[PDB]
């Protein structure tokens, strides 16, 4: 019989950048 | 006599986005 | 002499992205 599966894969691709922060306050 | 184990599987998703960043320079 | 299993299951999720630049300037 075939053997038992193999184990998981190695962790995914780190995520992409958040977004820019907000603005900062007027003058 | 059984198989061998299977290879591992494949890389995981890609990670969720990183935080915004933090706020601009004042005005 | 058995074949081979099937390969496993995906792997985790990676980690998450680095943080976002600064925002504009005021």
């Amino acid at each position: 019989p075939p053997g038992p599966p193999g184990p998981p894969g190695p962790p995914g691709p780190s995520g992409p950048p958040g977004p820019p922060g907000p603005p900062g306050p007027p003058g």
